[PDB]
RNA sequence: UGGAGUGUUU
């Protein structure tokens, strides 16, 4: 129910100077005042309820509040420094507010609590139990107070359209440059956590002109002809949901539900004329008696907005996208990597656009934060790292060789697969052009191929016995039922894909879920440019999707857990951007290398986090535990992704006794110890090598292994973070890790050496990942249940008997 | 789809 206290700090690895990206707060004692603001219209935008807030606080200046500057939450909720003349009576007062008819508002404030600064500091010296919520969050609401007013805000991070400070990605999108802020606890004294940020918002232009972007159009009138049945969609997709500004009227904001089929010319409405009766008039017709104004682009679709069953047209021409929409929807391929260049930054160049952000925001001079008294510590907070001396990955063959990380990385020269698989039949199904794709392509890559695979200890006996080519999405099963109907002993298919085809998804539905054959596929390009280092990690991939060990970790260097039977759980849920269903991934190690892992998947609610049917996953999983080791878990290790401090008690509530639920149903006094585990990719915690000489690569990153548990964590919990990975590009993210739960009463030395090594059992990679190789897992397990693609769904997505015992998700 | 890591009123 509650997570338990920090056991201890652990002193493993060695020191190493560290800055965090957050700046201590010097907060007074004083007893901060609350009131609620019931403002009626209730549903009034927080930026609009902002305005009404400023005006009204500046209107009633000698009346209520005086010369003090109080802060507001844009929506009901109001602070002070100091008590006001309401005295705990309610007053209803009026608010004007400059409109166009102006806009009248009433709003009403009440003296509601009495949050007490000083009951904070002494929850953060553990004095007290846990920390209270709503005086966190007040001083939240005091530090944005402002950047609220002069920037967009959007979650916990605000933006704005200064010099640009955007690249373009196309489709009508841009990214903007921005900052996160938040206010968060630590021991002894409170944290101004301060960072870049990046998001993609649409582009502010007339709606032809985003017609234009999207679709491809290097200039509207190029297409004066209505759009396909094709353009028609794809900008339907693009602009659903998006709101508009109209340009002809008397601006006025509307959102897109849906666009019309019909053009303009044609699309109609039912318009009550002045004797009563109803007659259909044409969109185009109406804008031109009523608003006198001919159509310069009749042949294109509407825009129908408000609620789908009125029926308020716009033509294109007479929209614009409203400016500071965040974009939510899926960005394509190309846009990602726009958006990646554009955004990395090294770790000391990160660490000064921060000091830059800092200087702008100085905080010391904000009049609100001195209104409440507050500072904030100008230099990033110190802090004391440790670097965890990594494990050795034990390999086989003849010279079973251990490598030796070093910088989160090793290779395999001169070092063999665990437990290789020897392969004799195995064929090609090259579904790419064989012009692109010539028999000597497939010739050469074989070759090479096949010596790569002797030198890593997993040996392709002799030629392909099947190699054909092929096309098209139903070419996949028909031929499947082939390769398994006429081969004994058929365990890989080795298939060529051009670019992003349609093939791939059923090529994965068919081999994973239908007839249950080890697929790996292989893009065009990499067959007729073949490279070791590619053929080497292409041979990871397919040595463990055939029951193959890659490595393990040295066992003499495992933490104590392992000296009973333990199963490792990773879990993670992966949602869509509203009849799209969320899919839940629970993945269980099999070994007590660990090395195998066993896969659960399940379709539920449309973005609901919780894993519904976790109780029976888990089930399932102990019980393959059983049957390939033979041994009942002593201890479960629970490793989840994705769960923000808002739903942690819901999550350990209903997935903390799902897991015991599994426990008891196999068996009324099987009671293993379990240790529930949070682990956080997305946060703004950042950490910077104080000393040059600790720098790694180009990007300047702190080392893998870099753990820290003490200034920056949590003032009485289990929390720490761990970079278990190298940093390639731009700034290393440090995972975070919170226990919600143990049973197992860990040390702090030992999860995070545990953890640390378990990032170092992912089978895709000879390098130390940024999460633990079960969370890893399960996060691809669902990735690949999207490629599967409520009763349906579920098959959809269940696993053939013979491919749910393997890999396959690799 | 070799891989990791980097940003997310009509
Ligand atoms: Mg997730």
């Amino acid at each position: 129910f509650k997570p338990p206290p920090r056991p201890d700090f652990g002193t493993s690895g060695r020191t190493i100077k560290l800055q965090a990206n957050f700046f201590e707060m010097d907060i007074p004692k004083i007893d901060i005042y609350h009131y609620e603001l019931d403002i009626k219209p209730e549903k009034c935008p927080r930026r609009v309820n902002r305005e009404i807030v400023e005006h009204m606080v500046q209107h009633f200046k000698t009346q209520i509040f005086g010369d003090r500057k109080p802060v507001f939450d844009g929506r009901k909720n109001l602070y002070t420094a100091m008590p006001l003349p309401i005295g705990r009576d309610k007053v209803e007062l009026e608010v004007t507010l400059p409109g166009e008819k102006d806009r009248i508002f009433k709003v009403s404030i009440k003296w509601v609590s009495c949050v007490s600064l000083q009951a904070l500091h002494d929850a953060l010296s553990g004095r007290l139990p846990s920390v209270p919520f709503e005086t966190i969050q007040a001083l939240d609401v005091v530090m944005r107070h402002l950047p609220s007013m002069r920037y967009t805000p959007v979650g916990r991070s605000f933006f704005t359209a200064s010099e640009g400070c955007s690249n373009p990605l196309g489709g009508g999108r841009e990214v903007w440059f921005g900052f996160h802020q938040s206010v968060r606890p630590s021991l002894w004294k409170m944290m101004l956590n301060i960072d870049v940020s990046a998001t993609a918002f649409y582009k502010a232009q007339p709606v032809i002109e985003f017609v234009c972007e999207v679709l491809d159009f290097k200039s509207i009138e190029e297409q004066q002809k209505p759009l396909t049945d094709s353009q028609r969609v794809k900008f339907t997709k693009e602009i659903k949901g998006l709101k508009v500004e109209i340009t002809h009227c008397g601006k006025r904001k509307y959102r897109v539900c849906n666009v019309t089929r019909r053009p303009a010319s044609h699309q109609t409405f039912p318009l009550q004329q002045e004797s009563g009766q109803t007659v259909e008039c044409t969109v185009a017709q109406y804008f031109k008696d009523r608003h006198k104004l001919v159509l310069r682009y009749p042949h294109l679709p509407c825009l129908q907005v408000g609620q789908e069953q009125k029926h308020t047209y716009l033509p294109l021409e007479v929209c614009n996208i409203v400016a500071g929409q965040r974009c939510i929807k899926k960005l394509t391929d190309n846009q990602t990597s726009t958006m990646i260049r554009a955004t990395a930054r090294s770790a000391p160049d990160r660490q000064e656009e921060i000091s830059k952000l800092m200087r702008s925001a100085d905080f010391n001079t904000d009049p609100y934060v001195r209104e409440f008294g507050i500072m904030v510590k100008d230099e990033m907070t110190d802090v004391t790292g440790r670097v965890l001396q990594p494990p050795s990955i034990l390999y086989g063959g003849r010279n079973k060789a251990i490598a030796t990380p070093v910088q989160g990385v090793w290779d395999m020269r001169n070092k063999q697969f665990h437990t290789g698989i020897e392969i004799k039949v195995w064929a090609i199904a090259c579904f790419a052009p064989q012009r692109q794709c010539t028999e000597v392509h497939l010739k050469s890559f074989t070759e090479q191929l096949r010596k790569i695979s002797r030198d890593a200890g997993m040996p392709i006996q002799g030629q392909p016995c099947f190699c054909k080519y092929a096309q098209g999405a139903d070419s996949v099963e028909p031929m499947f039922r082939h390769l398994k109907n006429t081969y004994a002993g058929l365990q890989l298919v080795v298939v060529i894909l051009p670019g992003k085809t349609p093939v791939y998804a059923e090529v994965k539905r068919v081999g994973d879920t239908v007839l249950g054959m080890a697929t790996q596929c292989v893009q065009m390009k990499n067959v007729q440019r073949t490279t070791p280092q590619t053929l080497s990690n292409l041979c990871l991939k397919i040595n463990v999707k055939l029951g193959g060990v890659n490595n393990i970790l040295l066992p003499q260097g495992r933490p104590p857990v392992f000296q009973q039977p333990v199963i490792f759980l990773g879990a993670d849920v992966t949602h869509p951007p509203g009849k799209k269903p969320s899919i839940a991934a629970v993945v269980g190690s099999m070994d007590a290398h660990p090395n195998r892992y066993c896969a659960t998947v399940r379709v539920q609610q449309h973005r609901q986090e919780i894993i519904q049917d976790l109780a029976a996953m888990v089930r399932e999983l102990l019980i393959q535990f059983y049957k390939s080791t033979r041994f009942k878990p002593t201890r479960i290790i629970f490793y989840r992704d994705g769960v923000s401090e808002g739903q942690f008690q819901q999550v350990l509530h209903h997935e903390l006794l799902a897991i015991r639920e599994a426990c008891i149903k196999l068996e009324k006094d099987y009671q293993p110890g379990i240790t529930f585990i949070v682990v956080q990719k997305r946060h703004h915690t950042r950490l910077f090598c104080t000393d040059k000489n600790e720098r790694v690569g180009k990007s300047g990153n702190i080392p893998a292994g870099t753990t820290v548990d003490t200034k920056i964590t949590h003032p009485t919990e289990f929390d720490f973070y761990l970079c278990s990975h190298a940093g390639i590009q731009g700034t290393s993210r440090p995972s975070h890790y919170h226990v919600l739960w143990d049973d197992n009463r860990f040390s702090s030395d030992e999860l995070q050496i545990l953890t640390y090594q378990l990032c170092h059992t992912y089978v895709r990679c000879t390098r130390s990942v940024s999460i633990p190789a079960p969370a890893y897992y399960a996060h691809l397990v669902a990735f690949r249940a999207r490629y599967h693609l409520h009763q349906a769904l579920a098959k959809a997505v269940q696993v053939h008997q013979d491919t749910l015992r393997t890999m396959y998700f690799a």
